[PDB]
């Protein structure tokens, strides 16, 4: 027993990781079969940030202007292209090392594991959320921009998450690996704004049910609610609604443990109505929000991956 | 900015991962070099594990007994001898990913990842702290034996721990890579007790620092104290003493945000007796001691790994 916010092994990302440097930029491609994966944010300079052209920069690079290095090989950029905020620099060699792989984009409230790198070399992995309002709370320091997210489903890499951004509450902004930006955020040094959050109910339950499994049983009652009952609660609280589907997804939780669903939303309203009284579930004072149902069942019956 | 809780990059621990079969008893290994390392409660039965003689299942196994499995490769067992509480299987062919490693044992208040592995594949990552009481609040489930926990510092894997079993609290305790229990524990399944906890001091100002250099500041104040003061409120509170060697260890923290060691102390022990509040620091309601200074350090310069 027990219950960790777990990463995915990152083994596999780590092979793809490579450096890219642009004029005195400096940032983290993904090197998969004969492309290299980056911000097009790297073909500026510290006046670009301000007012950016991205086109009209990049017309003016050519290929040796992209220092790609991995490990200690160096790259040879025989092409180049922008694909939305991403950009693609063809190499003459296909990476050896490149897992099955796909690019996926995801929706808030899933989570992901991050492989933070700096200068191609991976620093350490975590877990995080893509929250409601398209941001991520991760950990970056500045030359961590290409750092990915990512999800593993047996031997396939599913990348999700490319990263780019930090804004002004220290929260992260990034695009998909098509480089399509999550949430209404821009790669240019405007001012930009996160929009208002709010916490993922369905992963809150989730957590609830991981916290029974593991001997966390005194925030169970038998009162009971209804679904429209309990979103009542849920808006008042800034909680986002729990719709039909959501409550299908918790079936499994909500049958090994023999709580009904709608059970365990009473016992969420009380703990939203009253607090925790000096008490903790599964080590935290708060309500966790960033694991969901599936990631509770991965935990809690031990699934692997190569 | 951001702070969340790092694991190293698993990919060089990855690669040293195989199963162990013998009897009807699965569990993980560790391959460095022509060894495999793994818990020697693998030679025992169900009936076994009441109380055991290691010496006595030994001499009665053989070499053909151990099923060593790297991803779908069988490898030949050619001897095999027992060190303290592990199993050292010498098999007939070298690891070609064997990293550059070092055994090490750590102290109670130090950090580690965990590679949770189940039939030798690698399932996540995850850091976590030794406590003061020489277990570990780990996330295992059954299968996960032989899983090892790491550091890593540039290109060195430095194993610290090896998993062998869960304590009634759902703790966990395991030995280091020479079989040597962590804390006063038994590989055998007679009732066994984790021992009264306490709260890792030094980590939890090393973390109050993680906020400050994160922008948490309303836990600061100008009230100061004196070392011996601090450590009358930290035994008070289940705290452990800190040490002028505590202290010089935060000084870079300290010369970082500008606040004294002992000014931070100061605040501690008004959280401690006053609470928190209804406010949060680094996203816990609850004061964090799972992170060492150098973890502190690290995820906020950016230190990497390859
Ligand atoms: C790439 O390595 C970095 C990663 C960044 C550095 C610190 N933490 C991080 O995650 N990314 C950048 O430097 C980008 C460049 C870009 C294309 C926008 N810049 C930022 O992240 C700045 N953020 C920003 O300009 O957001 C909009 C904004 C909001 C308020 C005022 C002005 C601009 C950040 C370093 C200030
Ligand atoms: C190896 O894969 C497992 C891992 C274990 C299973 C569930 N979570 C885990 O971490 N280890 C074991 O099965 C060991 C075997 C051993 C050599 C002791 N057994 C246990 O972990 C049991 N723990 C135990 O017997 O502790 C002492 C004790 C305490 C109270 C009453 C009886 C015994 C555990 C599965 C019950």
């Amino acid at each position: 027993s027990g219950f960790r916010k777990m990463a995915f092994p990152s083994g596999k990302v780590e092979g793809c990781m490579v450096q890219v440097t642009c004029g005195t930029t400096t940032l983290n491609g993904l090197w998969l079969d004969d492309v290299v994966y980056c911000p097009r944010h790297v073909i500026c300079t510290s006046e670009d940030m301000l007012n950016p052209n991205y086109e009209d920069l990049l017309i003016r690079k050519s290929n040796h202007n992209f220092l790609v290095q991995a490990g200690n090989v160096q790259l040879r950029v025989i092409g180049h292209s922008m694909q939305n905020c991403v950009l693609k620099l063809k190499v003459d060699t296909a990476n050896p090392k490149t897992p099955k792989y796909k690019f996926v984009r995801i929706q808030p409230g899933q989570t992901f594991s991050v492989l933070a790198c700096y200068n191609g070399s991976p620093s350490g992995v975590y877990q995080c959320a893509m929250r409601p309002n398209f941001t991520i709370k991760g950990s970056f320091l500045n030359g961590s921009c290409g750092s990915v997210g990512f999800n593993i489903d047996y031997d396939c890499v599913s990348f999700c998450y490319m990263h780019h951004m930090e804004l002004p509450t220290g929260v992260h902004a990034g695009t998909d690996l098509e480089g399509n930006f999550y949430g209404p955020f821009v790669d240019r040094q405007t001012a930009q704004a996160a929009g208002t959050d709010t916490t993922i109910t369905v992963n809150v339950l989730a957590w609830l049910y991981a916290a029974v499994i593991n001997g966390d049983r005194w925030f169970l009652n038998r009162f009971t609610t209804t679904l429209n009952d309990f979103n009542l609660v849920a808006m008042k609280y800034n909680y986002e609604p729990l719709t039909q589907d959501h409550v299908d997804i918790l079936g499994p939780l909500s049958a090994q443990t023999g709580i009904a669903v709608l059970d365990m939303c009473a016992s969420l309203k009380e703990l939203l109505q009253n607090g925790m009284n000096g008490r903790t579930i599964l080590g935290s004072a708060l309500l966790e929000d960033e694991f969901t149902p599936f990631d509770v069942v991965r935990q809690c019956s031990g699934v692997t991956f190569q």
